[PDB]
């Protein structure tokens, strides 16, 4: 698939909706997106950074009306340059929850409370894209 990549969420996203992203991470990777929008405003950005100040950090936020706020930070980091992966989103009732090749990583509260309004996902940065796509567990 082509990068940036963006999948509609038909009517938006509800709890027991699982988003799975494969791809591998490029060589000598910075960066890499996931944005769950809801129209303009970016209810979930999930930024894994490569160098940060030479060390490795998945930043997450939520824009609204063209401002970031407060950002949630994890140091395990689970991506490999060069290598494949598998992203596993799950919407929960209160939480994204997030997996990265099987293992879970983090869980980001819900900013946006209109989950039926959040209807895009877009992917992007620094990797090759296999394959995008969602189901109901
Ligand atoms: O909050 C998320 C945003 O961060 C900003 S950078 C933000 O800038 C601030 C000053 O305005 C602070 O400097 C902020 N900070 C917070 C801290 C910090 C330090 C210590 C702590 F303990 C906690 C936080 N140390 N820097 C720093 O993260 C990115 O620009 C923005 N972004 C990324 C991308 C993107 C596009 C394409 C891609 F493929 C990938 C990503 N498109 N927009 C998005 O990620
Ligand atoms: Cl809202």
């Amino acid at each position: 698939l082509i990068v940036p990549y963006n999948l509609p969420l038909p009517g938006g996203v509800v709890p027991r909706m699982l988003i799975t992203i494969l791809g591998t991470v490029k060589p000598n990777a910075n960066r890499i997106a996931l944005d769950f929008q809801r129209g303009n405003d970016v209810a979930f950005h999930f930024n894994p950074r490569f160098n940060e100040n030479n060390r490795r950090v998945i930043v997450c936020n939520t824009k609204l009306d063209n401002n970031w706020g407060r950002e949630e930070r994890q140091s395990v980091f689970p991506f490999e340059s060069g290598k494949p992966f598998k992203i596993q989103v799950l919407v929960e009732p209160d939480h994204f929850k997030v997996a990265v090749n099987d293992a879970h990583l983090l869980q980001y509260n819900h900013r946006v409370k209109k989950l039926n309004e959040i209807s895009k996902l877009g992917i992007s940065g620094d990797i090759d894209l296999t394959s995008a796509s969602y189901t109901m567990i």
